[PDB]
């Protein structure tokens, strides 16, 4: 039962919201970013997170995880109404949230970036090749409303503060990650409900808020 992670990945806090709600207790291992190696390794592909399940089973993959733990106890807990307007606005909302997140990832260095060869190793990936991210980082404010505005829209699409649709629906697995790595983006302006949905699934999966790292 141990997770295999890099604390930022959206996938590592599908896995570790899951295993909250569920109230499974898991051994999270935050890897240093420049041991791509052993993830490769084990689940033959360079990703995180990895679930070590109880037999030492390597598997790979959030949304396996997800569902899998989901199932452990044979009480499909989050899969009551999956709602397919807010599965397209979360994967748009993604489209968007990776570019403001990458460089901030790369800012805010989380504990798997420690090493300077695991930050040097992360930043060219992405953040430092793409010199466009500058220009990206300047346009900012732009990008905050946008992303502002598509939240007001799901502001409004929320159902409850807790769960999405109304039941809770493996569209919120991703989306309370998603809020929650935008916290790192200290610009983009959290709506009410949000902020409220936000908060109260932070509680529930006992994630903190990035709001600490944020910039």
């Amino acid at each position: 039962m141990k997770l295999y992670i890099y604390d930022h990945c959206p996938y590592c806090l599908k896995a570790r919201m899951i295993f909250g709600l569920k109230n499974i207790p898991v051994e999270l291992h935050v890897l240093l970013n420049d041991d791509a190696e052993t993830p490769t390794r084990m689940v033959g592909q360079k990703q995180v997170p990895i679930l070590q399940k109880d037999d030492s089973r390597y598997m790979p993959e959030s949304m396996d995880i997800v569902h899998y733990v989901d199932k452990l106890d044979g009480k499909p807990l989050l899969t009551g109404k999956r709602s397919p307007a807010i599965e397209e606005w979360l994967r748009k909302v993604n489209g968007y949230a990776n570019k403001l997140l990458l460089p901030r990832f790369a800012k805010s260095a989380f504990d798997e970036f420690s090493t300077p060869a695991a930050r040097k190793y992360f930043v060219d990936k992405k953040e430092a090749s793409a010199g466009n991210f500058a220009d990206l980082l300047a346009h900012s404010d732009g990008l905050i409303k946008n992303i502002s505005d598509d939240l007001r829209a799901l502001d409004k699409l929320i159902v409850k503060p807790n769960a999405v649709n109304g039941e809770l629906s493996e569209d919120d697995i991703q989306l309370f990650p998603l809020l929650r790595n935008l916290t790192l983006v200290a610009g983009i302006n959290w709506p009410s409900r949000v902020a409220d949905y936000r908060d109260n699934m932070a509680k529930q999966t006992q994630i903190n808020l990035l709001s600490s790292m944020a910039i």
